[PDB]
C-alpha cells in the first residue's frame, strides 16, 4: 500500500476500544451511540478499500440506526449502483472493527486485491441523530488518512444517499440516474410526479406521521417542488427533529405496525388517509380509521398488491403485458390472502424468497418489472435493461401512448436504487387518483387471512435451520412434522417457524380462515418450539 499512508492511519486511529466484540451484518453495525468510534472508523477505512477495488467508483456511508431509539446508532456502506453492501465484504468490515489499533489495512490490501492507481472516493450522510456530527467527524478522520475524496451531503433520507451515490456512479452512462445533489433527487421526483399524475387527481388529504426523524424535514422540502394541480395535499405530523429524543418514539412506521394502532398523539379523523414513515424514511405504510372508528392498517404486502395491480393494469393497456415478465416478490410472512389475489386475480406470479431485503431484490431484479415489499413497509419496484427499453420504444397504436407515458413516468418516480417511503408515499397516491379509490376501497380488494405473530425465547436458536424460503426446518428433527400436522387441523392453516436474524428468539407466524383457529394455531406452534429449543 503506502508506508505514510499507513502510518496516518494508525495515528489518527484518538478513539476508544471500547471490550465487546462486533458483527456487521442485515443492518450493518448497529448498537448504542457510545460503542461506535473504533467501528465508524473501521468503515471509513472499509469505505477506502472498497471505492479503490471497484475502479475509485463512489461509495456510500448512511450514519442511521433507522427504527431504533435516540440512543442507539448505526452506519452502512453503499455499492456503487446503490445496492447495500456485497454480502462477501461484511466480513472485513468485522475484521476491521474488531482488530485493535494499531497496519491491519495493509493485509486487507494484499489479501483483497486492490489497486493503489485510483483515489478512493466517498460520498457520507447522518439521520438526525445527536451522534451524527462526532460520528461524521470520526468518518472524515479516517477518510484523511488514506487519502480518499469525500463529499459531505449532511442531512438526508436514506434513499437520498443511495440515490446520490448511484447518480455519481451512472453520469456519462446510458443509464444515467439524475443530477447527483439533494435538490436532484426532489427535481426527479417531481417531474416524475407531475408526469404519472397527468390528467387525474388525488382525492382528500393525506397525513404523514414522519416519527420525528430525518424524513419529516426532506418530505417538507419535497413538496416545495412538487406540481400544482395534482390534488395532493400532505399534512406533516411528528416532526419534531430539534429534539433527540422524540425519535421513532410512539410514532413511525416501526411502532405503527408492532402495535397495530395508530400513534397515540394522532389527531386524525375518521376516514382521514394516513401514512407513517420511519425514522431514515426507507419504511412507510399506509392506515385509516374505519366509518365505525376502527384501525385499519394497510402494510407493505398491502402496498405491493395495490402496486401490482396498477402496474399490472398498466402493461396491459400499453400492449406490452406479454413482452415483459411482470411478477411480485413475497416472503413467507405475507398474509395467504395477499398472494392468492396476487395469483387468482391478478394472474401475476408470486416468488417466496428468504426473509432479508438482499433476497428479495435479488429475486425482483429475475423480472422484468418486480414488485417488493415486506410487510414492515420496505421495498420498491425493479425495472431491467429490458424493461426500460421496451416502454421507452414500443410505438404506440392506441392513445396505449397515455399508459407508456405513465409508465416511462414511474421508472422515475419509483426508486431503482433501494426502496423509499417518499417514493413509495407518492406512488400510492398516484395509484388511488389513477383508480379512484378510497383507502376503504383499497382494503376491500381482498380480506387478510387472521393472522397471529409470536417470539418465542429459547435457548439456543442455531438449531432452528430452514430451506425453502424459510417456510420448512430441516432442524431440529421431527418439529416440522408437527407444524405440518398442526396446520392441517385449521381452514386455510398456515404457519411456519424460523429463528430470528436480528432477536434472540425464533419466530413463529400462523394464518387461518378465523380469530380463535390462527390464535389456537400459532400457540400449539410456539408450545411445540419451545418443547423443542429445551
Ligand atoms: C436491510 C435488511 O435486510 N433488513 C432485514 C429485513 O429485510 C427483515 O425483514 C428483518 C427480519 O428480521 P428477523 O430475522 O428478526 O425476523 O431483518 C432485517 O431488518
Ligand atoms: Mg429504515
Amino acid at each position: 500500500a503506502s508506508p505514510a499512508v499507513r502510518k496516518a492511519i494508525s495515528d489518527a486511529a484518538q478513539y476508544a476500544k471500547p471490550g465487546k466484540i462486533f458483527q456487521y451484518g442485515t443492518a450493518g453495525f448497529r448498537m448504542k451511540a457510545d460503542l461506535l468510534n473504533t467501528v465508524v472508523y473501521a468503515v471509513g477505512l472499509l469505505a477506502t478499500l472498497r471505492s479503490k477495488k471497484l475502479s475509485g467508483q463512489w461509495i456510500g456511508v448512511m450514519v442511521t440506526a433507522s427504527h431504533n431509539p435516540a440512543e442507539d446508532n448505526g452506519v452502512k456502506l453503499v455499492d456503487p449502483m446503490g445496492e447495500m453492501l456485497e454480502a462477501e465484504w461484511e466480513a472485513y468490515a468485522t475484521k476491521l472493527a474488531n482488530a485493535p489499533l494499531e497496519d491491519v489495512y495493509d493485509e486487507l490490501v494484499k489479501e483483497i486485491d486492490v489497486s493503489m492507481e485510483n483515489p478512493a472516493r466517498v460520498v457520507f450522510a447522518r439521520d438526525t441523530r445527536a451522534s451524527g456530527s462526532r460520528l461524521i467527524g470520526v468518518l472524515s478522520a479516517a477518510l484523511t488518512a488514506t487519502e480518499a475524496e469525500f463529499i459531505d451531503m449532511k442531512f438526508m433520507t436514506t434513499p437520498q444517499l443511495h440515490y446520490v451515490v448511484r447518480c455519481k456512479n451512472t453520469l456519462g452512462t446510458q443509464y444515467e440516474y439524475g443530477e447527483p445533489t439533494e435538490q436532484g433527487y426532489y427535481e426527479k421526483l417531481a417531474a416524475a410526479f407531475k408526469r404519472v399524475m397527468r390528467g387525474v387527481k388525488v382525492k382528500g388529504s393525506l397525513t404523514v406521521d414522519c416519527a420525528n426523524g430525518v424524513g419529516g424535514p426532506k418530505l417538507r422540502e419535497l413538496i416545495k417542488y412538487l406540481p400544482e394541480d395534482t390534488g395532493l395535499d400532505i399534512k406533516i405530523v411528528n416532526d419534531d427533529v430539534i429534539n433527540p429524543d422524540s425519535l421513532n418514539f410512539e410514532c413511525g412506521a416501526d411502532y405503527v405496525k408492532t402495535k397495530q394502532r395508530a400513534p397515540p398523539s394522532s389527531k386524525a379523523s375518521i376516514l382521514d388517509r394516513c401514512a407513517s414513515l420511519d425514522g431514515d424514511a426507507d419504511r412507510i405504510l399506509y392506515y385509516f380509521l374505519d366509518e365505525g372508528n376502527v384501525f385499519r392498517l394497510l402494510d407493505g404486502d398491502r402496498i405491493a398488491t395495490l402496486a401490482a395491480s396498477f402496474i399490472g393494469d398498466l402493461a396491459r393497456s400499453a400492449g406490452i403485458a406479454q413482452k415483459l415478465k411482470i411478477g411480485v416478490v413475497q416472503t413467507a410472512y405475507a398474509n395467504g390472502s395477499s398472494t392468492e389475489y396476487i395469483e387468482k386475480v391478478l394472474k401475476l406470479p408470486s416468488v417466496c424468497t428468504n426473509t432479508g431485503v438482499k433476497h428479495l431484490h435479488h429475486a425482483a431484479m429475475r423480472f422484468d418489472v418486480g414488485v417488493y415489499f415486506e410487510a414492515n413497509g420496505h421495498g420498491t419496484i425493479t425495472f431491467s435493461e429490458n424493461a426500460l427499453k421496451t416502454i421507452k420504444n414500443t410505438e404506440p397504436q392506441s392513445p396505449q401512448q397515455r399508459s407508456l407515458e405513465c409508465l416511462q413516468a414511474l421508472t422515475d418516480l419509483i426508486n431503482q436504487a433501494v426502496g423509499d417511503a417518499i417514493s413509495d408515499m407518492l406512488l400510492v397516491e398516484a395509484i388511488l387518483a389513477h383508480k379512484g379509490w378510497t383507502p376503504k376501497e383499497w382494503l376491500a380488494t381482498y380480506t387478510d387471512l387472521p393472522s397471529r405473530l409470536v417470539r418465542v425465547e429459547v435457548a439456543e436458536r442455531s438449531i432452528f435451520k430452514a430451506y425453502d424460503a424459510e417456510r420448512k426446518l430441516e432442524s431440529p428433527p421431527g418439529l416440522q412434522a408437527k407444524i405440518d400436522s398442526l396446520q392441517s387441523r385449521y381452514n386455510k392453516g398456515r404457519s411456519f417457524a424460523r429463528a430470528s436474524g436480528t432477536e434472540d428468539a425464533v419466530r413463529v407466524y400462523a394464518e387461518a380462515a378465523s380469530r380463535s383457529e390462527a390464535d389456537d394455531l400459532a400457540t400449539r406452534v410456539a408450545n411445540a418450539v419451545r418443547d423443542a429449543g429445551t
